[PDB]
């Protein structure tokens, strides 16, 4: 019964999207769309091309993305798929609403939940920042979960 913000992994065309396509892994509904008007460090790291959102308000860029309403099971599935608390931690941040679908209208920003890290190595602050995360992009650095898939 919560509102979250997706960077990319269940938006453009990422491997992870399939999770929210079976209600038995939890509820998702397109509850409008948004960006982090709060500038964060979206950096690409790890040998499997695992970008991270370090919890640093006002450092970096505004990640464009989408706002899903979720049930407690979707919020819990991501609480086990993402290897949190080890890898990530679930946190609260500020998200500009680019569209709001339905009642319960917070104004032009909302407080969503996101997975972040506070436990990072300093090398990841020397990394470049980005405004979305899309396998389609010309970078040539895309996620490798089953590759062959």
């Amino acid at each position: 019964m919560a509102h979250i913000f997706v960077y990319g992994t269940l938006k453009r065309g990422q491997p992870n999207h399939k999770v929210m396509l079976d209600h038995s892994h939890g509820l998702a509904a397109f509850r409008g769309r948004g960006c982090t008007v709060e500038s964060f460090p979206l950096v690409i790291a790890g040998e499997h091309n695992i970008p991270w959102l370090l919890y640093l308000p006002g450092k970096g860029h505004c990640v464009t993305g989408e706002i899903y309403e979720v049930d407690e099971q979707m919020l819990r599935f991501l609480d086990d798929f993402e290897d949190c608390p080890s890898m990530y931690q679930r946190t609260a941040l500020q998200v500009q609403v680019l569209e709001w679908e339905g009642d319960g209208d917070p104004g032009d920003s909302v407080q969503c939940f996101v997975y972040t890290t506070a436990t990072y190595a300093p090398e990841w602050l020397f990394l470049p920042y980005h405004e979305s995360y899309d396998s389609e992009g010309p970078h040539g650095l895309r996620y490798n979960p089953r590759e062959n898939r």
